[PDB]
């Protein structure tokens, strides 16, 4: 399956890059949530 | 044909890599904002507990 091997390799490279996007997206969501929690406390602190 | 499928997978990979570089930029920017807020909150928390005394 020489044609199959080429398909699997291209699929491998395709998914690896997609998983990297998925990883970075999750990390960005997490950081954005941490920013939200800190800014929430920041607003209650400043309003004193 | 499979060649169209192959070219599709290649195009998907290149778009994802371009998307990766953009995400690394945003993540790096967010990390600084989080660090600034965390540093600012520690000052506010101290200043607030400083006023509670007296």
């Amino acid at each position: 399956g020489s044609n199959n091997e080429l398909y699997l390799e291209l699929m491998k490279l395709r998914e690896h890059s997609d998983q990297h996007v998925k990883e970075l997206k999750t990390s960005l969501k997490k950081c954005a949530r941490e920013t939200a929690d800190l800014k929430f406390l920041n607003n209650q602190y400043a309003h004193k």
